């Protein structure tokens, strides 16, 4: 499914990402739009032979498995498959494990080099949250 970009913040809004870990909405949605372009069937494959998937583009190496990535870890104990769903749930749980880690949304490369420091409230700027 590719998002609206307010019917997307409206959903994190809902599952709990407004000011997760002192990240506002804006945040949430300015790293969607660049990580996926708002589309949950979005794939990227690394050099490292990983894959990222999903809206929040999360990685193979560390917290899914998709049954290719030797040595994977899989710390939200997910199939990555189950981060393309048009339902957002599984993408934004692991995100809030992912964002828990220490480095918070830094470790979304997007999201430091495009959205870190710039206006974010721009991206929910008139959504009827």
């Amino acid at each position: 499914k590719v998002f609206g970009r307010c019917e997307l913040a409206a959903a994190m809004k809902r599952h709990g990402l407004d000011n997760y870990r002192g990240y506002s909405l804006g945040n949430w949605v300015c790293a969607a739009k660049f990580e996926s372009n708002f589309n949950t069937q979005a794939t990227n494959r690394n050099t490292d032979g990983s894959t990222d998937y999903g809206i929040l583009q999360i990685n193979s190496r560390w917290w899914c498995n998709d049954g290719r990535t030797p040595g994977s870890r899989n710390l939200c104990n997910i199939p990555c498959s189950a981060l393309l769903s048009s339902d957002i749930t599984a993408s934004v749980n692991c995100a809030k494990k992912i964002v828990s880690d220490g480095n918070g949304m830094n470790a979304w490369v997007a999201w430091r080099n495009r959205c870190k420091g710039t206006d974010v409230q721009a991206w929910i700027r008139g959504c009827r949250l």
